């Protein structure tokens, strides 16, 4: 197993200029025809040249048009070809090949492939060599002339980089497509895409140089109806990186494409992006609401890239948090303004704080940029994608808006047509915190460790107020908990946004703040401090960290009703849960570990019910920051306060939690789920399939979360409800009936009519399987079953799949039964995918990333299922990578 390590970076001793390939697609398999012109550069020692091509069958090999001998002058071993030097010429030269791939068998998708009756690359990190042979390296780049041919029946539609310059028939029912595209380029960059594909098109015209761009989504065409939400994100996309950053596209055209199997969500080839249909393809009649902000992000999120990743490269992959976590927070910068809905961020926060602690608390932690890997795969990771998109948002709130702006500009001028790194980026946001400071001995240095030191820091706070002084001070402390990347941890720079309320009035009493810590801690003083505040803290989560606010729950409660800012008040709230969940969870563990036959349990505070209830009965309160605060904190948040959680007893900690706050606001609950129904199911606009309202489908997530919460308590006769809401029109709606219905005797009559609803809509389907998937069932293994047998049985879509397993691995009390059962289900499962798909195995791995933070039993279980998995000699080399170091071995 191969170690690539950060710090051993040399350039290549060779240069690729030009490609130019020929790719003819028949019945049986591909033909890949390339000439590389190439030279020699400055860092050549006389090295052999070696290629990467992986599982390629060669027919021949050539320089400068003579035929390369086996074994006496090139070696192929099916991952590396070997050319020995004394055959390597000491000038510019032309390598040829021909070689044969199979896109039909290739379910692995990555390289050339086979979706349905589309054929698609997917060549980001690793795949372009799974096509023909190359230094499959990002700091590679070269021009491409790129020839495809196919059946033109079953073809008519042939689509790659940059310009279409020529058509042609071929004898045989063939056709061909040329595209040139010489801007440079890495390879991971390369698609093509072959198909009877439909399409919706527009044209935008720029801001600035008013150039006409041509616009093209494209589907399969029993979908190409579901295409207009995604082209009406595209035109936002393309507005918004002009509007905000002032940046136009650049090229004559933009092609999307939605394909039924892909690994992940979409990917940026230049010009040429293709997504997974769940993430372009959106209906109001087969789609659930969740959709439409996914399919904003992710048509933003490639839309991004074009300069944050195709026009300012990548060096190497250990940059790879440059492009990801940049392009993530520009596509949170485009989100929030488009959604103009608090629980945007907060719903970026949600996922952070849950997913991305539990990965940087595991045996995976690693820092945004790592040190080494095996496997590029493996490091497609919440930490580089969500917490580097944090890092990236905090030269934001140090900066503020003009100065961050300008030191962007810096970057994409400075950097835009070449390879960039981390240090290159942090440059430029340096070069505009000098300007803001007018200091031009002030630096980011410190900033730097944000990309090096893994962990999450923990920051804590005490206060004083002097009265007759009228001064406050807010005393901070950072820690971040050593761990295998680092024996010593170093203080971040971290900003720390804050405000002061007036707890008599709930009013300001400071203007915008936002207080620098870069030392282990500090003490912030405040005078002229009228009253003694409640302090504000990390407003809009202004740092990725643990935050103890050293609050009392009556101080937390004031924040939740008073404060400006909505993440303080979600976090307060998120704060009071948790003294409770930990306080209930300690009751119960101590019931059951003494064995006791009488027990007291803490009942929740009556006076943040009272406050839950005031917020609720508000009317000009935000609907879906009102769907967080009656919901509890996800599992894996609440999993990094805990030591060897015993899952049952938290099962039990929560239900308790939530039948208090029930037993006083069901009422409250039943007559906001009724009175929410004219506006959250307004028809109006459900046939204009460009009119999105996310106020309205936040409206639709507080009925449906109210639904789940009267549903679980039997409120009386709210089985008529659930009857009604199966009625629905939308899908968020009666897919929430079939869940719902879970504790009633009308679920498997609910998953019959639901099941009807969602048959013909390949996506629907999907979703469907994922709502019986996590369905709250007594019989769920049954019902899993079932859906092996009935619907998923052996599809090889990533989709199908992802979508029986992974929501029933959230079911806290059934997926981790203490037999193991729900853990052996899905290590079968694992190991079943990675024979044809190591990357989605490695995704299916998910559940297990917690488990040393399990109680001892519970971890004992998981590790064997780990140490099974490991054993087996078919196993692939991204599993084997991830499981090795999952279990610390
Ligand atoms: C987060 C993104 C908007 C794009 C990213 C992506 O698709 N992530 C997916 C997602 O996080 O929703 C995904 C990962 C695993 C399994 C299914 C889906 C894509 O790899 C990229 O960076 N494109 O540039
Ligand atoms: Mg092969
Ligand atoms: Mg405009
Ligand atoms: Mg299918
Ligand atoms: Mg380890
Ligand atoms: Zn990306």
């Amino acid at each position: 197993p191969k170690i690539h390590y950060r710090k051993d970076y040399k350039p290549s001793g060779f240069i690729i200029n030009q490609v130019t390939l020929n790719i003819n697609i028949h019945d049986q398999e591909t033909i890949v025809r390339s000439v590389l012109d190439m030279d020699i550069s400055k860092h050549n020692v006389g090295e052999d040249l070696v290629f990467d091509g992986v599982g390629l069958k060669i027919n021949e090999i050539s320089i400068n048009n003579k035929k390369l001998v086996e074994g006496e002058e090139y070696t192929y071993d099916n991952e590396f070809l070997t050319i020995f030097s004394k055959f390597v010429p000491k000038s510019k030269f032309a390598f040829s090949s021909e070689v044969i791939i199979h896109p039909e068998t290739n379910y692995a998708l990555t390289g050339l492939y086979k979706s349905k009756n589309i054929i698609v690359s997917q060549c980001e990190a690793t795949g372009f060599r799974r096509i023909t042979f190359f230094i499959d390296r990002p700091d590679m780049m070269a021009k491409y002339d790129v020839t495809v041919t196919a059946d033109k029946e079953k073809y008519p539609v042939l689509l790659s980089n940059g310009d279409k310059v020529n058509e042609f028939e071929i004898p045989g029912g063939r056709h061909g497509a040329r595209f040139n595209d010489p801007p440079l380029k890495p390879c991971y960059l390369f698609a093509v895409v072959a198909g009877d594909l439909k399409h919706l098109s527009a044209t935008y015209i720029t801001k600035y140089t008013k150039k006409k761009v041509e616009l093209y989504v494209f589907s399969e065409e029993k979908y190409v109806s579901k295409l207009q939400w995604a082209l009406e994100c595209l035109k936002k996309s393309m507005a918004f990186d002009e509007d905000y950053f002032g940046l136009e596209y650049d090229l004559s055209r933009l092609n999307l494409v939605a394909v039924s199997d892909f690994n992940v969500g979409a990917m940026e080839n230049k010009g040429l992006n293709i997504f997974n249909a769940n993430s372009l393809l959106a209906s109001k009649k087969n789609s659930i609401d969740f959709s439409y902000a996914r399919i904003l992000t992710v048509v933003g999120h490639e839309y991004f890239h074009q300069y944050t990743g195709n026009r300012v490269t990548l060096r190497d992959w250990f940059q790879l948090t440059l492009k990801e976590g940049l392009t993530v927070h520009r596509e949170n910068l485009f989100s929030e303004e488009m959604t103009k809905t608090v629980t945007t961020r907060l719903s970026h926060v949600d996922l952070l704080r849950s997913v991305q602690f539990l990965e940087d608390s595991s045996p995976l932690s690693h820092p945004i940029r790592p040190e080494s890997y095996v496997s590029m795969e493996n490091f497609y990771t919440t930490t580089v994608y969500d917490k580097g998109s944090e890092v990236m948002r905090m030269y934001l709130t140090i900066l503020g808006e003009e100065y961050y702006k300008k030191g962007f500009d810096i970057y994409i001028k400075k950097n835009d047509g070449n390879t960039a790194t981390c240090e290159d980026f942090n440059y430029a946001m340096e070069q505009a915190y000098k300007m803001k400071k007018a200091d031009n001995s002030a630096n980011l240095n410190q900033y730097l460790l944000w990309f090096s030191q893994s962990g999450t820091p923990h920051v804590s706070f005490k206060y004083n107020y002097d009265a007759e002084k009228k001064q406050y001070s807010i005393h901070v402390n950072q820690y971040t908990k050593p761990d295998e990347n680092q024996k010593e941890k170093k203080p971040l720079f971290i900003p720390i946004s804050v405000g002061l309320i007036n707890p008599e009035n709930g009013k300001e009493m400071i203007s915008q703040t936002t207080l620098e810590l870069t030392k282990e801690s500090d003490t912030f003083v405040f005078n002229n401090i009228a009253v003694k505040p409640i302090p504000s803290l990390f407003r809009g989560f202004s740092a990725p960290v643990y935050i103890e606010d050293q609050l009392t729950d009556e101080e937390r409660i004031l924040l939740l009703k008073y404060d400006s800012d909505a993440f303080v008040r979600y976090n307060s709230c998120t704060n009071i849960y948790m003294k409770q969940i930990l306080m209930n969870y300690n009751e119960f563990l101590k019931a059951k570990n003494e064995k006791l036959e009488s027990f007291q349990l803490t009942p929740v505070n009556a006076q943040f019910i009272d406050a839950i209830k005031y917020l609720l009965e508000d009317p000009h309160a935000d609907a879906g920051f009102k769907s967080y605060i009656v919901s509890l904190p996800q599992d894996r948040y609440i999993i990094n306060f805990v030591s060897n959680l015993d899952t049952d007893v938290l099962a039990d900690t929560k239900e308790y939690i939530y039948k208090q706050i029930g037993d006083k606001l069901n009422d409250v609950y039943y007559k906001m789920f009724k009175s929410l129904e004219a506006k959250a199911d307004d028809l109006t606009y459900f046939n204009d399939e460009s009119h999105v309202d996310f106020d309205q489908m936040n409206m639709r997530t507080l009925r449906n979360t109210l639904l789940s919460l009267l549903s679980k308590a039997q409120y009386p006769n709210i089985l008529n409800e659930i009857i009604e809401h199966s009625k629905s029109p939308y899908p968020s709606n009666w897919l929430t009936s079939l869940s719902v219905s879970a504790y009633f005797d009308k679920y498997f009559e609910l998953y019959d009519k639901t099941y009807k609803l969602s048959k013909d809509d390949e996506l629907l389907l999907q979703e469907w399987l994922k709502t019986v998937s996590r369905s709250d069932r007594k019989d769920i293994y049954e019902i899993l079953k079932k859906l092996e047998n009935e619907v998923l049985k052996d599809s090889k879509n990533p989709n199908d799949i992802r979508a029986v397993y992974l929501p029933f691995t959230n079911n806290l009390r059934r997926f981790h039964d203490i037999s193991g059962k729900g853990y052996k289900l899905i290590a079968e499962v694992i190991t079943k995918t990675d024979k044809f798909n190591p990357m989605v195995a490695t995704q299916l791995c998910e559940p297990f990333k917690l488990w040393n933070k399990l109680d001892t039993k519970r971890q004992e279980l998981m590790l064997n299922e780990m140490n099974t998995m490991l054993q087996e000699p078919q196993i692939s080399n991204n599993l084997k990578e991830y499981l090795l170091r999952l279990t610390n071995k």
